[PDB]
């Protein structure tokens, strides 16, 4: 639990990232720890729309394979319903690179 203000966050960036990394880990407990993989690139062209769906997907990455199998982990993924206006702004048109996960 690191809460939306443990000290002075919530518009530093790597708050919006942290929600743009819950996505990266839930890939993974939807292949293992086989999505962590290395030395490849995998973005993907998404747009999530206001209801928590992604109404576009498209791997523009550089790994064929990586992106080929990320579309259907991330559509196995929990991804819930964009709440901050901040997050919510950036949610519907966020395309994210999904690479081997941490």
């Amino acid at each position: 639990a690191e809460f939306g203000n443990t000290k002075n966050n919530g518009a530093s960036g790597a708050d919006i990232n942290n929600y743009a990394g819950q996505i990266k880990s839930a890939i993974e407990s939807k292949f293992y720890d086989a999505s962590s993989y290395a030395g490849k690139t995998c973005t993907l062209r998404i747009k999530l729309a206001p209801d928590g769906m992604l109404l576009d997907i498209k791997p523009e990455g550089g790994d064929p394979a990586l992106c080929q199998a990320a579309l259907a982990a991330a559509k196995l993924a929990k991804i819930p319903k964009p709440p901050s206006q901040a997050v919510y702004e950036v949610f519907k048109n966020a395309p994210l690179d999904f690479k081997p996960h941490h």
